[PDB]
């Protein structure tokens, strides 16, 4: 049977799924790690014990325990990101979509979901891999990994909660794909890992980490990079947040063993209920439990690794969206709201910049404010709103990705950079938010191909070229079929716009603002 | 006789001069102070002893001792600024142009020449007051004052060389005009002092100084303001430059009396020969001997005086030129030269910014460089040249004048601001220098009215409207004849362009760059 596959870990039985009036096989909920429950909470994952019999993989697995967005109850714009399966600590599973008939040895793509390392699910409708598997003939895999304190509580020096275990969950899934994907028709020597936001930062983290490098071939990073200011913390800060979490739960804090033991008896929801109380500052675009620069998964600081070429050399394809920051302002900055144009007063602008660069002294806040204010029209509400939108996006996503791409390209074997600026005709979010963080995903996964979702014919065409650029790059290391997406080089720094208009090539994506965020501001904060 | 005038100091005999095929009277070289020679060098000026008989005022007086520009021998562009009379320490005289027939009580304008407080003459062809006296029916006066060490050597605490004596020379001339101008037909209750560059800074200094305020009615400042970074130094820095000057002449430095005595025996040219050796930094647009914030002429810091309204409240008219910095780069920054377009390399740009902001640490130099560099085209030679031109002009002239005008307007009784951007059709300087520091002067003094100077008909019309704006403002406190130059207000901040095209009104002259120079950079240099 086409739906039965024998792996090194046991046999699994998939299910047949319809796709664009045809069909493919899906193997949903395959376990790749032992359930990280009880005494196993906070620990490195352990490989799944092989099973006898047949594993039923006809349905989506549970999602990992996480905070749930209730800001706009039933609004599809925000609920499309919430877990759509029951939550459980028993959540380490992966999903596979396989073309029909079963390939022999074709291109593999492994998706790593975003969600600020505190949320995310591999089962969201926007991540349904059937359209991409089908249209491009690739074996598509989506893995899962522990988020929040369950995945990133870090007490460096302890083996019970070493930190980075969520990243180790991702690695374990990649080890499973390396070891078993050949049985589903995938070529384990041609796997591309791709992800968005925290997922793109994760992808970049595996390019960096010695222990993950050999488990994949090429990489795609969407709106995220490893050096993002919100993607990692030092071991001292990780330790301090772990202790502060225990303090919120009235834990005995005399020793790591006491803290960890106390944290292990709490129900999942108790940790989720106070998780956000450990941030050191009043901030936006910062998350409590994230990867730690531990000297193991990351041997040295990310910057020295980037500087010395200490990373996997291969091809990468990556890019950003036009308005990466808008949704973080909607959720956390005064003056922004879902149902108004959100013209911002000068005082809310100033309140907005303090929230955006939480780690800055007064001089730093003045430098950011001067850099983004039009002083001949400072009370322009639209300009204040847009300026703040760009500050959040430039500082949290764009400039850190541009710093990564320039450092990577000096040692890599090929880079393709894009700027996604198409605002979907059917967007449910207000206009002011523009081309939102996460909204290039539906095009990568091909939702515009399904008529009922109401996209335009040109939106369907855009989705088909992106899907084909992504799969062709996964297959060959080049998005182009032998009108050309040129290679990004350290000399020319070319990139393309990705929208419904004839491809345009540009150069030096946001150089002006990024010299400010990547060179001047850090120099300024370090001296003052 | 029309050419004979009796003053409180004695009788003076003028000469009749032709002007635009008519004539007026000129009283050249009237003495207003005792010669500041011998033991009087460096001291406050003393009033001229009255003389019996008739003072011959038919010829220009000597110019004060100063450094002489020899960079382009015989080039009219630079020689038009050099002294055109023999030099002498005996140089405290004033000149008067009087309409014919002799007025009874008309508007008086007193010109104070620029020249960085180290040079300048009241006798330059560009300062000939006959055209303005004639066309606008005003009594035009040009005074003189000691420059360089002779006028500004400052050893605070000593009465032998207290500093600011050159400013006291100007004051003495204003006291003479107040006391005697009625005999030449001038109204001493309606005198406007006006000046350019160091002369405009001086004008602003008399608006500030309690001891000078009552001696004039209204003021005009051209490309200069009192708070310019090159226009004053602290008493400790003045002292240090005086000592360093003595050290260059092998003077005994044990006491002020020893230093001063030694400096008084040196010939004038010996002081001029080493004068430039005392600057504390490798700089551009900085001069050795300038006014000192002494607690007497300036009771407190200029900024606290501006902040508290501690200054003369009246009407002012002032403005700047488009390319104030170009000539200082020509003379002192690598890569600029008179006969080439002066496209500047990135390294010369960087060398240029270090010279321009001599008082800045590394962080400050980076902030200036980032603010003026187009990072998507950083090797553009024209952009590097123009960027440096704007850095010099914004920092040395424009932004300090804009800070002065906004502080003044909160307490004053009327402000008119202009932006002079007409490049003269007959300019002998290369194109790259644009609308040069000092080149609005020939229009204020009406040289375009004389056919042989080869200006265009529209240039003659522009000169006539400027002359009439200046004299009408001198007469009434408003440049407009009862198309309107609007009042600058702290709310609207309107100003006009001054050129051959139909008047255009704008707002917030260089606000963007000036928030950088006036608020951010000083905050940055003070913290780091
Ligand atoms: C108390 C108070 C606040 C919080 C909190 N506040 C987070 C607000 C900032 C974050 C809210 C965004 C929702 C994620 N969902 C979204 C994601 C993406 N794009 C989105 C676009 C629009 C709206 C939501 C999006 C792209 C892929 C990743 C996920 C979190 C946890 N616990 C708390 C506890
Ligand atoms: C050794 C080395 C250098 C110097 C020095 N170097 C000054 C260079 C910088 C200054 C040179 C400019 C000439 C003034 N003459 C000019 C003035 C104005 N505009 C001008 C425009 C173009 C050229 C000259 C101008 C507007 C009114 C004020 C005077 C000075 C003394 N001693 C020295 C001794
Ligand atoms: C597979 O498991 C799901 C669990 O809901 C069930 O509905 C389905 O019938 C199962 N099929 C088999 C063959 O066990
Ligand atoms: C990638 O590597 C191959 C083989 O080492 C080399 O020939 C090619 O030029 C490289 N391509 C890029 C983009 O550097
Ligand atoms: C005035 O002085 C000048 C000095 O050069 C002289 O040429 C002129 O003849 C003098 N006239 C009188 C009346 O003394
Ligand atoms: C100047 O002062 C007069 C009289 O004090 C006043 O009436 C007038 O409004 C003032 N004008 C300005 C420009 O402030």
């Amino acid at each position: 049977s086409e739906l039965l596959v024998n792996t090194k870990s046991g046999k699994v039985m998939g299910t047949r799924v319809p796709v664009l009036s045809s069909h493919i096989s899906a193997f949903l909920g395959i376990p790749f790690a032992e359930p990280p429950v009880g005494n196993m909470r906070f620990r490195r994952p352990e490989p799944k014990k092989p099973w006898s019999g047949v594993w039923n993989a006809s349905t989506y697995p549970n999602n990992c325990q996480q905070y749930v967005d209730e800001q706009f109850p039933g609004f599809s714009g925000s609920e499309m990101w919430n877990p759509n399966r029951e939550m459980s600590e028993d959540c380490l599973y992966l999903n596979i979509w396989v073309p029909s008939p079963r390939p022999k040895s074709t291109t593999v793509m492994v998706w790593i979901y975003g969600g600020g390392f505190y949320s995310g699910s591999s089962t969201l409708d926007v991540y349904n891999g059937k359209y991409l598997a089908y249209t491009e003939e690739v074996v598509l895999v989506s893995l899962s990994y522990r988020v929040g304190a369950f995945g990133f509580l870090a007490l460096h020096g302890s083996q019970e909660a070493p930190g980075n275990v969520g990243l180790l969950d991702q690695r374990m899934a990649l080890q499973w794909v390396h070891d078993n994907i050949q049985f589903f028709g995938g070529d384990p020597k041609t796997v591309t890992i791709f992800g968005e936001s925290a997922g793109g930062a994760s992808v970049g983290m595996h390019i960096l980490s010695p222990g993950s490098r050999d488990l994949f071939r090429r990489a795609i990073l969407q709106s995220g990079s490893p050096n993002c200011p919100w993607a990692s913390v030092s071991v001292a800060e990780g330790r301090r947040r772990a202790v502060e979490l225990g303090r919120n739960l009235n834990c005995n804090l005399n020793s790591d063993e006491e803290l960890i033991h106390c944290l292990r008896e709490k129900k999942p929801q108790e940790l989720i209920d106070v998780e956000w109380n450990v941030l050191p500052f009043d901030s936006i675009f910062r998350f409590s439990f994230v990867p730690v620069i531990d000297g193991e998964f990351f041997p040295t600081s990310l910057e020295s690794m980037l500087n010395s070429g200490n990373f996997k050399k291969t091809q990468i394809l990556l890019g950003v969206n036009k308005d990466e920051g808008s949704f973080f302002l909607l959720y956390g900055a005064p003056g922004f709201s879902k149902d108004s144009e959100s013209k911002i007063s000068r005082e809310d602008f100033m309140s907005g910049v303090k929230l955006s660069v939480p780690h800055a002294n007064d001089l730093g806040l003045d430098a950011v404010t001067l850099q983004y204010t039009d002083w001949m029209d400072d009370n322009n509400g639209i300009k204040n709103r847009d300026g703040l939108d760009d500050i959040v996006g430039d500082h949290n996503v764009i400039c850190p990705l541009m710093h990564f791409v320039n450092k990577y390209t000096k040692f890599g074997n090929g880079t393709y950079l894009y700027f996604f600026n198409h605002r979907a005709s059917n967007l449910v979010w207000p206009e002011w938010m523009g081309v939102i963080h996460g909204y290039e995903i539906e095009f990568v996964f091909g939702l515009p191909l399904v008529k009922e979702l109401n996209y335009t014919a040109e939106e369907e065409a855009l989705s088909r070229r992106i899907m084909h650029y992504w799969a062709t790059f996964a297959k060959t290391g080049n998005p182009n079929e032998p009108s050309k997406w040129p290679l990004f080089t350290t000399k020319e720094q070319k990139f393309i716009d990705l929208n419904t208009e004839p491809m345009k090539v540009h150069q030096r994506l946001r150089v002006q603002m990024c010299v400010f965020w990547n060179q001047f501001l850090p120099k300024l904060l370090n001296a003052t």
